[PDB]
């Protein structure tokens, strides 16, 4: 049930203070659905059509942010037509306006941030930025004892120029590890373990910057991000 004060909408649109927006509203320069509204506190709804001096002012719907626990078998973009996208799990209006601020392959599960705020998104996904992500990785074979050092110094991916930035590995079981990287190269985690002689069997993302996947969010479930999560992702 999105809505907002008519004075805040006008201040937003004209680039003025709320106090000056109120002056204009009282000055009979603002119309809603064709009728003059002189009340700065008028509750503006999405269906309303606002005009300033006769000029239509389309309503720019606020930005939305969601936390999704991505399941296997679905993809994070319409690039590939052979598999259904994660929008299948979202029950929101004009959901097609949403994109993943950091995509995950078809059988990788975990934290995906869905949003329609392009600036917020780029800040997180830019290849020039340092944003940490943590994954829970299941391997085909017991991790080699020099792999942590390897990842700490950086490894070279098959046919890539530069080494991977330092990454920290924590062993949970011999075939299950937690890995934190600050990059976003294509299929980086799988290629990193391949380079050192192992094979990723399962991959689950637990964190991105200051946002961690809720322990009780089941695969396929999602929720709006809190005001705090939005203001502190990275
Ligand atoms: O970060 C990574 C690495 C490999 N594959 C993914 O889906 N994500």
């Amino acid at each position: 049930g999105s809505h907002m004060r008519l004075d805040k909408f006008i201040a937003q649109q004209l680039g003025v203070s709320r106090a000056i927006a109120g002056r204009e509203i009282r000055g009979n320069r603002v119309t809603v659905d064709g009728e003059i509204v002189r009340n700065a506190a008028f509750k503006l709804l999405p269906e309303h059509d606002v005009a300033y001096d006769g000029n239509p002012l389309a309503q720019q719907h606020g930005p939305r942010y969601f936390m999704l626990n991505k399941p296997q078998g679905y993809v994070c973009s319409t690039d590939d037509p052979d598999h259904p996208t994660v929008l299948y799990f979202l029950d929101e209006p004009v959901a097609w306006k949403l994109h993943a601020a950091g995509r995950l392959d078809i059988d990788t599960t975990g934290l995906v941030l869905m949003t329609d705020d392009g600036q917020w998104s780029h800040r997180i996904t830019s290849p020039r930025h340092h944003c940490e992500k943590t994954y829970l990785v299941t391997l085909e074979s017991p991790v080699a004892d020099d792999t942590a050092e390897q990842f700490a110094k950086g490894v070279q991916l098959h046919n890539e120029k530069d080494l991977t930035k330092p990454a920290v590995l924590e062993v949970i079981t011999p075939t299950q590890v937690r890995l934190t990287i600050s990059e976003g190269r294509y299929h980086q985690v799988k290629r990193m373990f391949a380079a050192v002689g192992n094979h990723v069997v399962e991959l689950h993302r637990e964190r991105i910057g200051g946002i961690t996947l809720d322990a009780d969010l089941a695969p396929g479930e999602y929720r709006p991000l809190t005001e705090e999560e939005i203001a502190s992702v990275v």
